[PDB]
């Protein structure tokens, strides 16, 4: 059989994990002996910084990164990490499957790198050994982000230190204290028991962790057509059955954290909102031009 490999970053019993056993069990239903998947969790084999990298060469065939890693492919995809941006994940499903969300799957065809869909994490929680109620809470702590410029910008703008680091890396960052805080969604804080070790969880929703599933041209070119229908529709089905996943996650392992009693919850008056909003929304200015004015128009409108 044909070898296909995916690879990501995240525990198996997650949105993203679940999503990618499935599509193995889907395809090697369909398709015995003609193609095997081999699914490689917990950058088994790849990794964040080099996970992109890996799949133009076609040593994996199919990832799926966070929108937030693609800077080196298109400057469009940072959108997604403009805090609040999007108030909730109707917004964001609402943006995805509109037709500027789509027309994003294309946005680095031309180097290389094909879009074959969204699938949904969740929002974004953030989390440190103090709590984060006021922008101000946030000075001088030291937070692990994602590879993402926009990101950086963020947690400067309340006076916080941005480093960039690995998904792989957080767990062990935050337990020797090399960082204070982080942001994620609960499927990833619960999955990579980040809450062991922080104290405090504000329920901010202030970003989108979403991802895009990936492949190479040089993978979904070699396919013959009628192996690439049943592929894709195999690939499609799992994501739907990600999203359903992830959909649950957010309810079950927010109460499994609060539950654990390790991490207290806290939540935003109106008004405490309001000052992250706008602490943070300068940071868009910063950006607009790259990633596009209009297309940030599409996702503001995708609110409505
Ligand atoms: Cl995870
Ligand atoms: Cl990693
Ligand atoms: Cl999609």
């Amino acid at each position: 059989p044909t070898e296909i490999k995916f690879s990501h970053v995240v525990a198996e019993n997650t949105p993203k994990g679940q999503m990618a056993l499935k599509f193995k069990q889907l395809v090697e239903e369909r398709l015995p002996g003609e193609y095997q998947v081999n699914v490689f969790p917990n950058s088994q084999l790849f990794g964040d910084n080099n996970e992109l990298s890996a799949l133009l060469l076609n040593d994996v065939q199919f990832v799926a990164p966070s929108l937030s890693k693609f800077e080196r492919y298109t400057k469009k995809l940072q959108l997604f990490d403009l805090p609040f941006l999007f108030k909730d994940m109707d917004a964001v499903n609402r943006f995805q499957q509109s037709d500027a969300g789509q027309q994003l799957l294309n946005s680095m065809k031309r180097k290389g790198v094909v879009g074959l869909g969204y699938l949904h994490n969740g929002m974004k929680q953030f989390s440190a050994s103090s709590p984060l109620v006021l922008p101000e809470d946030a000075q001088g702590k030291k937070f692990r982000i994602m590879a993402s410029d926009v990101l950086a910008a963020q947690f400067q703008a309340v006076e916080a230190i941005p480093v960039k680091k690995p998904f792989s890396e957080v767990f062990t960052l935050l337990q020797t204290r090399a960082i204070d805080g982080q942001e994620n969604t609960w499927s990833n804080i619960y999955s990579k028991k980040f809450y062991e070790v922080q104290s405090n969880i504000t329920e901010s929703n202030h970003g989108v962790l979403d991802y895009m599933v990936v492949t190479s041209n040089t993978f979904w070119k070699s396919l013959p057509a009628d192996k690439r229908k049943v592929i894709k529709a195999s690939l499609d089905e799992a994501i739907a059955y990600g999203n359903e996943i992830a959909a649950a996650k957010v309810n079950k392992d927010k109460q499994a954290i609060i539950d654990s009693k390790r991490s207290e919850v806290t939540y935003l008056t109106p008004e405490q909102r309001a000052a992250w909003v706008n602490a943070m929304k300068p940071v868009w200015a910063q950006f607009e031009d790259k990633i596009g004015k209009d297309l940030i128009d599409a996702a503001v409108a995708s609110n409505e």
